[PDB]
């Protein structure tokens, strides 16, 4: 049951695709491959098809390749970029070199969309009811994002939204250094190496995307890491002998301990004239200690989301083992899993 394959040159890159996806368009390309739009003709869906660039060239490479697909396999929610199908041209392992990722095409992000604009309430509830709802079924999965920011949430013209880009880090000192929107978002336990982080890092973000959209401005526009902190700390206030001790790093601590105290700011008169549902909820995602932070699941029955919030359709993830992550394999190991992933992929029914 392989399907007749087709061969196509778009902007430099030749695609080999199944006959079944028609009227390929590029929209980009990079380090992590290249993207095109299509139609496939079998589901009628508009898709969005993902070639990977050399994907076992290096150890880390083919891990990298091997780590995606896993991720991706696993991952079937509304609110979560998942697979609509993969495949490859290659007939065996020994000529498997190609990797192809298909998905929705929701055709933008909320970056490019709503920067530098305030959106209505209702608007913001909807966008942010739907990132927590991915959120619950990631974190139930024991995912971690890591890199949650308006660049990663895929939207439709209907403001339907999907997560992408996640559980895969892993940026460069370089790229996050400065002025950038790849540090605004992160969680301060993360971007300073405070500790061992989990899953709460990624409701910080949420808190910073929620905040953005509230007023059209980024929350934490820092100019460099200390910066930043400095900006962080004078809205939630710095830290208290209780999460000082959870601060394993002992520069860490040395640093923060050199700081003023400064005490945590009035959110509603941070965030003038917000419904005070989305100000109550803010409080309770921007907790400078994760531990203290709401949860995904009990973000979702929060009053703001009363219009939105089923309890009998907000589902969980299986369990995702990433066991895979504690082993050193020789790129052929690497390659070889990954082809197995792809030939046993079984599509949604
Ligand atoms: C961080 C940079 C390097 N990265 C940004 C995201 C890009 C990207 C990747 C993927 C993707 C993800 C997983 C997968 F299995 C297959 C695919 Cl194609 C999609 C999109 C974008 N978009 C999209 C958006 Cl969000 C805005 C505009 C146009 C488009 Cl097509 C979709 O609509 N659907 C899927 C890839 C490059």
């Amino acid at each position: 049951e392989r399907p007749t394959f087709y061969r196509q040159e778009l902007n430099k890159t030749i695609w080999e695709v199944p006959e079944r996806y028609q009227n390929l368009s590029p929209v980009g390309s990079g380090a992590y491959g290249s993207v095109c739009a299509a139609f496939d003709t079998k589901t009628g869906l508009r898709v969005a098809v993902k070639k990977l660039s050399r994907p076992f060239q290096s150890i880390i490479h083919a891990k990298r390749t091997y780590r995606e697909l896993r991720l991706l396999k696993h991952m079937k929610h509304e609110n979560v970029i998942g697979l609509l199908d993969v495949f490859t041209p290659a007939r065996s392992l020994e000529e498997f070199n190609d990797v192809y990722l298909v998905t929705h095409l929701m055709g933008a992000d909320l970056n490019n969309i709503v920067k530098c604009q305030k959106l209505t309430d209702d608007h913001v509830q909807f966008l942010i009811y739907q990132i927590l709802r991915g959120l619950k079924y990631i974190h139930s999965a024991d995912i971690i994002h890591r890199d949650l920011k308006p660049s990663n949430l895929a939207v439709n013209e209907d403001s339907e939204l999907k997560i992408l880009d996640f559980g895969l880090a892993r940026h460069t000192d370089d790229e996050m250094t400065g002025y950038v929107a790849t540090r605004w978002y992160r969680a301060p336990e993360i971007m300073l190496n405070w500790m061992h982080y989990n899953q709460t890092v990624d409701i910080w973000s949420v808190g910073c995307i929620m905040a953005e959209l509230l007023t059209g401005r980024t929350l934490f526009p820092g100019t460099d890491h200390i910066d930043q902190l400095k900006l962080i700390l004078r809205l939630v206030g710095t830290p208290g002998a209780e999460l000082l001790k959870k601060i394993s790093s002992e520069s860490a601590r040395n640093y923060i301990q050199s700081l003023t105290q400064m005490p945590k700011m009035n959110f509603a008169n941070v965030f003038i004239g917000a419904n005070p549902l989305a100000v109550d909820l803010l409080e309770k995602m921007l907790v400078l200690d994760s531990d203290k932070r709401i949860t995904a699941a009990q973000a979702l029955a929060h009053a703001y989301f009363a219009q939105y919030h089923d309890p009998d359709d907000e589902p969980v993830a299986d369990p995702y083992d990433q066991s895979f992550e504690s082993r050193d394999l020789l790129i052929d190991e690497w390659k070889s899993l990954t082809y197995d992933e792809v030939i046993s992929f079984v599509p949604p029914p």
